[PDB]
């Protein structure tokens, strides 16, 4: 069966974040917010406020998202489709795997908000996060080599700590901030701690 959950989410800052404007008086700076949402629930897509004029990429936002959704516990899979009938968006079934993506923004007045970077991740298998900000780094997401630092959510139930956003530089990776989040998965019925 398919079985209803809701992924909470406190986006508690972000450190280091580039910097893509340039100040009235000419200082690089950011506006900086976060964007959420679970792939294939597009349409449930959230934001925090925008940290305006940060002027060494920290933004401070305390900020919760709740991101329901659908998934098969036998399958370990989401169905895009949310519950019951055709009129759900995302009609019936498509099985995919469980992420959440966040996107790092500059939020401008007088042209188009700009992509900073991006963190994707499989709430089966993803990075274990870093106590600190300075011990976040891109080694964070070394599936290859590190196989033990990845982890699954599920059995977990709540993660906490800091994650590194990634811009692509073509086939390079660069880090293009570090959030500090508090993850969740949370269901319909069940004790408040275990
Ligand atoms: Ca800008
Ligand atoms: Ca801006
Ligand atoms: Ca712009
Ligand atoms: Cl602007």
């Amino acid at each position: 069966m398919a079985r209803r959950f809701f992924l909470r989410c406190i986006i508690w800052n972000t450190r280091d974040v580039i910097l893509d404007d340039l100040s009235l008086t000419g200082e690089k700076m950011s506006d900086i917010y976060v964007k959420g949402w679970m792939i294939g629930f597009e349409e449930h897509k959230q934001k925090t406020d925008v940290h305006y004029r940060s002027l060494g990429g920290e933004g401070n936002f305390n900020w919760r998202f709740i991101f329901p959704f659908d998934y098969l516990p036998a399958e370990q899979v989401c169905t895009i489709a949310k519950k019951d009938a055709f009129w759900r968006l995302d009609k019936t079934e498509s099985k995919i795997p469980a992420r959440v993506v966040f996107q790092i923004w500059d939020n401008d007045k007088f042209s188009f908000d700009d992509f900073l970077g991006s963190l994707q991740l499989d709430l089966n298998r993803m990075p274990k996060p870093a106590k600190t900000a300075k011990k976040c780094s891109l080694d964070q997401l070394d599936d290859a080599f590190h196989p033990e630092w990845f982890v699954s959510l599920f059995e977990q139930k709540t993660v906490k700590g800091w994650w590194p956003c990634v811009a692509e530089e073509g086939e390079k990776k660069i880090l293009a901030g570090k959030l500090e989040m508090t993850l969740e998965i949370v269901a319909e019925s069940e004790h408040e701690e275990r």
